[PDB]
């Protein structure tokens, strides 16, 4: 679809200026803008496209980077790095981000996400959370997980292989629910045999391809299996997926797995809520 | 405009053979197509009706599905459920889908929804599962939406409204009747928690007493989107443009999506965008 969205040197140069700005305040003047800069015509510009946004409060006088432009500020470094070069259309929303299709001019087609937290907050927490994910993506990669090969990041955007598969949210029928029941409650386990429960194990967290095998996507932050209410999150993740079959689906299986069938496999947890090893 | 080709079991099976691999292989070589069946004849005719298409590139040979290929299937998979006996004329051209009138044994007439996304045969065959159940859980909700009758692949059977399309009508009675009680579709939809994100004169059919009927269940997005309300604003849009144009009707009766009460979670039960 769509090709590098033409900007000067100047325009991007003064919003990575915002950029750097807001590491240390919050609203950040012109002045400092220009400093680091090398103008105020570009400000017009950046606030007309809406790249920027204004604010004077009771105390301060300056101007913030707006999504768009962090959006841009993503966009232009992965072209730098040749990872991408066009984008197709927003394929949906997850938890708290936005899923695009991606090419590079190669003609390979991945998929971008864009973290985006403010479901009610910073950009920043939206780079930590696809560092947080690019790492854990890696590791349950090369462990063979059934994950998708994490490619590249910067900022609050993570390229990642694309899946030949619809989201579990838009699956409305399935001919084999004790199938993908299992390898869902399959992938839990080998999970917390690893160290690792999710927190927030819903349908988001789950593709199907054409032959109905499953892949999991969504990965912020876990808890250890060491972690003091492990239990009760596991109880959680289950419980969860048990609800969405036997409301999608109207599956149903006394074959719900438990803490104890969790055996140490791995040190996963080696970043996680409650590691103290 | 009525039975179309008789087929071989064999030719049948060596259609869901190409179709049986495109789950692993986009091309697919007789090879298998043979193994998942049991010949290579057959093939060649299948080419020749334009049913499937055979492709060489760099290292890959072998058979793909044509969307004709797909029709048949699904109509064959209808025909063996008495849905679908017989097949009218294409009646629009009016999305990324062909829809057509159609008739089973008794001669009962429903339209049947062929999906056009354009792998393509997937979420084709995706998007029809999406429109059945969507529109099943509006039939339901008591919406004015075609009752749902079947689907398979990228087919969706529904009831067949006695009416005319929006965009083949150049005169109405009560013009403003008309725009409120679309206006008010539009505002139902979002109370629920639901914007249609298509909702335009192809979207939108008048029946024998102008009371109107909604046919595309596609983005139909949650008012819990990022977006729900640049989606319902320009849902909104098309109407009063529609009317302003076709009808010289301006009314300033617009809904806002500020006024907007909640009712029921049907973007969840369905999961169109949306939160816990
Ligand atoms: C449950 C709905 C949801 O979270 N939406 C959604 C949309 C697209 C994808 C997706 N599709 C194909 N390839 C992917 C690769 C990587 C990440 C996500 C991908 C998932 C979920
Ligand atoms: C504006 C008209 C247009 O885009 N096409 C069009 C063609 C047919 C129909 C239609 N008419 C009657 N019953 C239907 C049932 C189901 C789907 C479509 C139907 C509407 C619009």
């Amino acid at each position: 679809v769509a090709k590098l969205r033409y900007m000067s040197r100047d325009d991007f140069r003064v919003l990575t200026a915002v950029e750097m700005g807001m590491k240390n305040h919050e609203i950040v003047p012109g002045s400092l803008i220009a400093s680091i800069a090398s103008c105020n015509k570009v400000l017009r510009e950046l606030v007309k496209h809406k790249l920027i946004a204004w604010e004077r409060t009771k105390t301060v006088q300056g101007y913030r980077l707006t999504n768009a432009g962090y959006d841009y500020l993503a966009l232009k470094t992965l072209s730098s790095r040749q990872v991408v070069e066009s984008v197709g259309n927003q394929m949906g929303v997850g938890k708290e981000s936005d899923i695009y299709i991606v090419a590079n001019e190669e003609g390979q087609q991945f998929a971008l996400k864009l973290h985006r937290l403010g479901r009610t907050s910073w950009l920043y927490l939206s780079r930590l959370s696809a560092m947080k994910e690019f790492a854990y993506m890696k590791a349950l990669y090369e462990r063979k997980f059934p994950v998708p090969k994490p490619i590249d990041y910067n900022r609050h955007a993570v390229v990642m292989e694309l899946i030949n598969g619809y989201p579990l949210c838009q699956i409305h029928h399935v001919e084999d629910p004790a199938s993908v029941y299992d390898e869902a409650m399959e992938l839990i386990v080998k999970l917390a045999n690893h160290g690792l429960i999710h927190g927030d194990f819903n349908e988001f967290n789950l593709i199907l391809d054409e032959s109905d095998h499953i892949t999991m996507i969504d990965f912020p932050q876990m808890v250890s299996t060491s972690h003091p209410n492990a239990e009760w999150y596991f109880d959680r993740d289950v419980k969860c997926i048990k609800d969405f079959f036997m409301k999608r689906f109207s599956y149903e299986s006394e074959l719900f797995p438990t803490f104890k069938d969790i055996r140490r496999e791995d040190t996963l947890d080696v970043e996680v809520s409650a590691s103290g090893y």
